[PDB]
C-alpha cells in the first residue's frame, strides 16, 4: 500500500453535519441505512469521494433521487455532480461475523460491538472517514429481542420500539459533534451494574457498567474508578461530564485496551473485571488508570479532537499525562513517576531507535494503527509534562483553559494546543515545538567543575540527538534540565548566581553551554535530570560514591531510585562482559552494602524500597548496550539476583516476615508493603534452595489473593524451583474456565527460564484456556514469548523467529493490528549480532512474500529490511 503525508493536509471539498444511523442487525448480514446532510465547501468539479472498506453497497441516493454518476474505486465510493447542499442516502451490507480483525463491526462471543478508531468507520457505512468531519449522530438500532436485549450507542436514549417477529428497536442521539471515529454501537445480552455520579454543577449523571452475565461481582471497582475519575478531573482540571449518562461495556475480544467513544466506552474486559482472588494490585492500579483515561479524554479527544491522525498526540500524549497525574493524586506520586521512567528507557528508547522510530507528531503514515505507539502515548505525554515543567500548574492550568475556550466544539492541532500554552502563560515555545518534529532521543552529556577559591559550581552541559532510520537532519531541543546540588551532610545548596536566586530548571537550549552557580559552599554532589525532567539519556561521569550518596540523601525519592538505577548500571555492563568471558559475577561490596542500607531505612516508604530492590528488566538494561547479548543480560539479572540474595538473605526474611498483612486491601500503604515483601520473597527465592521451595509453596497456597499467589507462582516459575510444576497445575486446574486469569499464566509459561520454553509454549497452542482469535490469549501467549523472553526468542538455531514467522502468518490474515504488535520484536533486528541480524533478516523476508500481505506489516518490514 501507499503512505500519507502530514504536509499533504487539506481541509475537506465537503462537509457533513448530521448522519442519522440505521441498523437492521444480525451477526450474518447486517443492513446499515445512512442519511447525511452534507454541504460542499469545494469547486463544483470535484466530487465527493466516500471512504469504504468491504462494503456491499446497496443503493445511493441524492435528495431522495436515485443517483447514477458515481463509482466505486480501490476502497472509495466517488460520487459527482452533487448539489451545494444534499441529503446522501446510502444503503449497505456488512457482515459482523467474518470481521476477525475487530475493525468496524463485529461479534466479541455473542455480543456485536464496535470499534472505529483509527478508520473502522469507513467498514461500516461509506462515509468521509477522517476525524475533522464532525457531525451530529442519531442512531436507530433494530434487533431480535432474546438476542439483542441491549441495544446501546452514543448518547440518549429518544425512542424505543416492538415489531413483529420478536425483533425491537433503540433509537440514540448525541447531541455533541463528533467524527466517526467515536462512533460505537453494542448489541447483547448483559448484567449491568448501574450507580450515579452527580457533578460538581449538580448534574446528576447516571452510570452503567454492562459486563457478560455472572460477572456483576468482578465490576464494582471499576464502578468506583470512574467515580474516582470524574471527582478528579473536576478537582484537578475543572473539567464535568457533559452528558446524562455514562455506559461502559467490557468485552473480551477486543485490540486496544479500551475506547473513548463518546458516553459509550468500550473496554477490553482485562481492564474492567476484578476481585482480590482473580486480580492483582497491579491490575487494580492498571484498571484504575486505564478508566481514568478513557474518561479524560472526555475532554482531551472528544469536545476536542484532532484535526488528522498525524495529530494523534494531541489527544494521546495530554490524555496519558493526564491519567499519570490521577494515578500519582491519589497513590504514590514517586511510584508513578519510577515505573512511567522505567517504561520510558525501556521501551520508548527502543522504538525510537528502531526502524518504526517517528516524532511524537509523525510526518508520515501507511498504516495510522501502526501509530498507537509508546513514542505517541508515553513519549507525548513527556512532551506534555516537560511544558508543564517550564509552565508550572498555575499557568499549564491557564492553557488548558485557553485550550478549551478557543477548540471546544472542534479539531485541533498539535501547534494549536502548544500555542494555546504560549499564549496563555507568556512562556515561549517556539523552540520547544522542536520535540513534536524530531524523532530520536537526545543524549545529554554534562561534565562540571568545583573551584574552591571562587565557590563556583560549572556545569557543561551538551546536547546531540543521533541521527534516526527516519530522519538525517537532528538539531538541539529545549531541553528543561533541573538539578539539585547537595553539600557534604546531605543538605541542599541554593543556586545563585551574582547572589541572586536561580530557577533549578535549566534551559538547555544549544548544543553547547556553560551554567555557573556562585556560593556553592562546598563541593557538591549533583542530582541530574531531577525526575526525567526530559526523556534523555544523561551522560554524566558517576563515582560509585556520589551515587551512594544520593541513595542515602537525596531529598526526592526518585532520584534515590535513579541513582540505584545508574549505580545498577554499571555493574550490569561489568557483569555482561565477565559473562561473554565466561566469568562469575563481580560486585563489590559497597554496593551491596547500598543496598542493605535501602532494606533496613525504617523511615523510607516501603514502596520507594521495592522499586529500589526491582532490578532493570531485560528490556530496560538492553538499552545500556550498541549490540544486545540478550542471553548474556538474562543470565545476569538472574546471577545479580542470586548474590545480592545470598549477600541480603537475613535482611530480606526479616523484612519479608515484618510486612505480613492478614488483612487484603486495595489502599496504597497496604500495596506498598505487599510490594516489598513480595520483593524480598523474589530474591530469597534465588537463595538457598529449600527455604525457598518452603516459603513460595506456603505463600502460594494461603494467600488471600491473587497478588500473593501470583507472587509465589511467579517465583517458582523464575528461580526453577522444585514446587513449580504442581503449582502450575494447581493453577491450570483451578483457573482454565477463566481467560484473564489464564493470561498470568501463559505469561509465566512464555516467559520462564527452563530449557524447553519455546517446544512448551508451542503445545500451549493447543492448551484449553488458548485461542488463536482471542487477542488477548496472543499476547499472554505468543507475544510474551516473543516480546519479555529475549534470551529463547533469540536462540542461536533462529528458532524462536521461525516461530514467530509461523503465528504472523496466521495472523496477518485474521488480526493484521494484533500481527503488527507481535512483529516489533523482529523488526530490532540491527541491534543484534550479525549471525542474527541474517536470521531475523531472512524471517521478515519470509514474511514480506505472503500472499495478501496486510498494510500493518508491510510498513513495518519494509523499513526493518531498508
Ligand atoms: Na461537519
Ligand atoms: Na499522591
Ligand atoms: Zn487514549
Amino acid at each position: 500500500p501507499q503512505a500519507k503525508y502530514r504536509h499533504d493536509y487539506r481541509a475537506p471539498d465537503y462537509q457533513i453535519t448530521d448522519i442519522d444511523l440505521t441498523f437492521d442487525l444480525d451477526a450474518q448480514k447486517t443492513v446499515v441505512t445512512a442519511v447525511s446532510q452534507a454541504v460542499r465547501h469545494g469547486a463544483s468539479d470535484a466530487p465527493l469521494r466516500l471512504n469504504g472498506e468491504d462494503l456491499k453497497l446497496v443503493s445511493v441516493h441524492i435528495n431522495d433521487e436515485p443517483w447514477t454518476a458515481w463509482k466505486e474505486e480501490e476502497g472509495a465510493l466517488v460520487i459527482s455532480n452533487l448539489p451545494e447542499r444534499f441529503t446522501l442516502k446510502i444503503i449497505n451490507e456488512i457482515s459482523p461475523a467474518a470481521n476477525t480483525a475487530l475493525e468496524g463491526l463485529y461479534q466479541s462471543g455473542d455480543a456485536l460491538c464496535t470499534q472505529c478508531e483509527a478508520e473502522g468507520f469507513r467498514h461500516i457505512t461509506y462515509y468521509l472517514d477522517r476525524p475533522d468531519v464532525l457531525a451530529r449522530f442519531t442512531t436507530k438500532i433494530i434487533a431480535d429481542k432474546i438476542k439483542y436485549p441491549f441495544l446501546l450507542s452514543n448518547g440518549n436514549r429518544v425512542a424505543q420500539g416492538e415489531l413483529e417477529n420478536g425483533r425491537h428497536w433503540v433509537q440514540w442521539q448525541d447531541p455533541f459533534p463528533k467524527p466517526c471515529y467515536l462512533f460505537a454501537l453494542v448489541a447483547g445480552d448483559f448484567d449491568v451494574l448501574r450507580d450515579t455520579f452527580t457533578t460538581r454543577s449538580g448534574r446528576e449523571v447516571a452510570l452503567e457498567l454492562y459486563v457478560d452475565r455472572g460477572n456483576l461481582d468482578r465490576a464494582p471497582w471499576a464502578m468506583t474508578s470512574l467515580k474516582n475519575s470524574m471527582k478528579w478531573d473536576e478537582e484537578r482540571f475543572g473539567l464535568e461530564y457533559d452528558l446524562d449518562i455514562y455506559m461502559i461495556v467490557a468485552v473480551d475480544f477486543f485490540n486496544m485496551g479500551a475506547m473513548e467513544n463518546k458516553g459509550l466506552n468500550i473496554f477490553n474486559s482485562k481492564y474492567v473485571l476484578a476481585r482480590t482472588d482473580t486480580a492483582t494490585d497491579k491490575d487494580y492500579l492498571d484498571i484504575e488508570r486505564v478508566i481514568g483515561h478513557e474518561y479524560f479524554h472526555n475532554w482531551t479527544g472528544n469536545r476536542v479532537t484532532c484535526r488528522d491522525w498525524f495529530q494523534l498526540s494531541l489527544k494521546e500524549g495530554l490524555t496519558v499525562f493526564r491519567d499519570q497525574e490521577f494515578s500519582s493524586d491519589l497513590g504514590s506520586r514517586a511510584v508513578n513517576r519510577i515505573n512511567n521512567v522505567r517504561t520510558m528507557r525501556g521501551l520508548q528508547f527502543a522504538e525510537d531507535a528502531s526502524p518504526m522510530a517517528h516524532p511524537i507528531r509523525p510526518d508520515m503514515v501507511i498504516e495510522m494503527n501502526n501509530f498507537y505507539t509508546l513514542t505517541v502515548y508515553e513519549k507525548g505525554a513527556e512532551v506534555i509534562r516537560m511544558i508543564h515543567t517550564l509552565l508550572g500548574e498555575e499557568n499549564f492550568q491557564k492553557g488548558m483553559q485557553l485550550y478549551f475556550e478557543r477548540h471546544d466544539g472542534s479539531a485541533a492541532t498539535c501547534d494549536d494546543f502548544v500555542q494555546a500554552m504560549e499564549d496563555a502563560s507568556n512562556v515561549d515555545l517556539s523552540h520547544f515545538r522542536r520535540w513534536y518534529s524530531q524523532s530520536g532521543t537526545p543524549i545529554v552529556t554534562v561534565k562540571d567543575d568545583y573551584n574552591p577559591e571562587t565557590e563556583q559550581y560549572t556545569l557543561t552541559i551538551s546536547q546531540r540527538t543521533p541521527a534516526t532510520p527516519d530522519q538525517a537532519e537532528k538539531q538541539p531541543l529545549h531541553i528543561p534540565f533541573a538539578i539539585e546540588l547537595y553539600d557534604n551532610e546531605g543538605k541542599v545548596i541554593p543556586l545563585q548566581k551574582g547572589g541572586h536566586p536561580v530557577n533549578s530548571v535549566l534551559n538547555v537550549t544549544q548544543a553547547e553551554q556553560t551554567f555557573v552557580f556562585d556560593n556553592v559552599y562546598f563541593q557538591p554532589v549533583p542530582a541530574l535530570l531531577c525526575e526525567f525532567s526530559a526523556p534523555v539519556k544523561l551522560e554524566y561521569k558517576w563515582s560509585d560514591q556520589q551515587l551512594t550518596f544520593l541513595m542515602r540523601h537525596a531529598r526526592n525519592d526518585f532520584s534515590r531510585w535513579d541513582a540505584a538505577q545508574s549505580l545498577l548500571a554499571t555493574y550490569i555492563k561489568l557483569n555482561v562482559a565477565r559473562h561473554q568471558q565466561g566469568q562469575p559475577l563481580s560486585l563489590p561490596v559497597h554496593v551491596a552494602d547500598a543496598f542493605r542500607a535501602v532494606l533496613l531505612d525504617e523511615k523510607i516508604d516501603p514502596a520507594l524500597a521495592a522499586e529500589i530492590l526491582t532490578l532493570p528488566s531485560v528490556n530496560e538494561m538492553a538499552e545500556l548496550f550498541d549490540i544486545i547479548d540478550p542471553i548474556a543480560i538474562a543470565e545476569v539479572r538472574e546471577a545479580l539476583t542470586r548474590t545480592l540474595a545470598t549477600e541480603l538473605a537475613d535482611e530480606l526474611l526479616a523484612i519479608y516476615n515484618a510486612n505480613y498483612q492478614s488483612e487484603y486491601r486495595v489502599e496504597h500503604e497496604d500495596i506498598a508493603k505487599r510490594t516489598l515483601r513480595n520483593a524480598c520473597l523474589r530474591f530469597l527465592a534465588f537463595g538457598e534452595t529449600h527455604l525457598a521451595d518452603v516459603l513460595v509453596s506456603k505463600q502460594f497456597h494461603e494467600a488471600n489473593n491473587m497478588t500473593d499467589a501470583l507472587a509465589a507462582l511467579s517465583a517458582a516459575v523464575a528461580a526453577q524451583l522444585p514446587c513449580r510444576d504442581a503449582l502450575m497445575q494447581e493453577y491450570d486446574d483451578k483457573w482454565h474456565q477463566n481467560g484473564l486469569v489464564m493470561d498470568k499464566w501463559f505469561i509465566l509459561q512464555a516467559t520462564s527460564p527452563a530449557a524447553n520454553v519455546l517446544e512448551t509454549v508451542r503445545g500451549l497452542l493447543q492448551h484449553r484456556s488458548f485461542t488463536m482469535s482471542n487477542p488477548n490469549r496472543i499476547r499472554s501467549l505468543i507475544g510474551a514469548f516473543a516480546g519479555s523472553n529475549p534470551a529463547a526468542f533469540h536462540a542461536e538455531d533462529g528458532s524462536g523467529y521461525l516461530f514467530l514467522v509461523e503465528m504472523l502468518t496466521d495472523l496477518n490474515s485474521r488480526n493484521p493490528q494484533v500481527a503488527s504488535r507481535l512483529i516489533e520484536p523482529l523488526i530490532r533486528l540491527k541491534r543484534y549480532d550479525a549471525k542474527r541480524q541474517e536470521k531475523m533478516r531472512a524471517a521478515l523476508e519470509q514474511l514480506k512474500g505472503l500472499e495478501n500481505l496486510s498494510g500493518d506489516l508491510y510498513e513495518k518490514i519494509t523499513k526493518a529490511l531498508a
